[PDB]
């Protein structure tokens, strides 16, 4: 909440466990499965129907989990990408997934990231990007993804950043009608 | 943290985000966005820094500066702090919410793809910037890929733009982090 010293995000009770139980899901639909686990616990306290989490690309070691929280936490940037990646950032003590030393990191998403988190994904130095709904799918349950520029998965591509898209789509979908329509 | 993420302020930002202060130019604002461009270099930040004001009347919110390389956090671009720390003082997600005064982002330099669409999302209904894109392109920094008229786009929306306001002292600063930042002493520096 607000602080005089600091931007401070909290995180609600299933958060903080996601952030601290060690966990490693070593096959893509594994991750993603427990990327929607955090959707719908995001929805039961008060979040936007999004999560995201960051693991070691090859193991499946979870780094850090983050969800939509910008309601609660009265904060517009709080995407659950931008939460995903400062809290991976800050457990490995770098601005940079990609600096020396770092094993290679993946984001695996609820859904195609937004104008703001496309850009966060950029600067994350994440190397690959693993999406469930597609941007058509958010927009259809009236979130907006905003004005990115034209291929954004080739800006992605051209950049080192691997995406992939639609895995678990069918599941993430059923979370989404079933927030639209609660 | 374990519970939060959570995004330190240096002293001087703290002291910037607990004084009032109301500057009504808008050349007033932007030379109080570039002291703090100076100061954030001073504590190894990047030479960015932005405050939200409320629009007509000049009075600031809060304050932001580049925080990304001390603070361990790719996501601490100066816009997003300043409009992060302007809705957890005024308590709502939306800068734009019923009640509230019109806010403006003033930002030493025109915004990367990222800030670009957290201005969008943030309720501030006027952006106005120092430094041009090619300005910061040109001492290293990337904008990323924003879409095309991006600044149309901002227009579209309601959100007014503004850009090369004090753009020499924008430039003059960029040009002094790019002189100091290498690792050879230099007590100039
Ligand atoms: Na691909
Ligand atoms: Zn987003
Ligand atoms: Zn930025």
């Amino acid at each position: 909440g607000h602080m005089n010293d600091a931007l401070h995000i909290g995180l609600p009770p299933f958060l903080v466990q996601a952030n601290n139980e060690p966990r490693v899901l070593a096959a893509p639909e594994a991750r993603m499965g427990y990327v929607l686990e955090l959707v719908r616990a995001n929805i039961a306290a008060d979040g936007g129907p999004f999560a995201a989490a960051v693991f070691e690309r090859d193991s499946g070691l979870l780094i850090a989990a983050g969800t939509n929280r910008v309601v609660p936490g009265r904060c517009s940037a709080a995407h659950a990408e931008i939460l995903a990646l400062s809290l991976a950032q800050a457990k490995l003590d770098t601005h940079d997934l990609s600096a020396d030393g770092l094993p290679a990191c993946e984001l695996v998403t609820s859904a195609e990231p937004c104008v703001m988190c496309f850009g966060a994904v950029i600067w994350s130095g994440v190397r690959s990007l693993v999406c469930a709904a597609r941007s058509d799918d958010v927009e259809a349950i009236g979130f907006d993804e905003g004005p990115r520029p034209e291929n954004w998965m080739g800006g992605l591509e051209a950049r080192g950043i691997t995406v992939t898209t639609g895995l678990l789509r069918d599941a993430a979908c059923a979370l989404l009608r079933e927030y639209n329509a609660c």
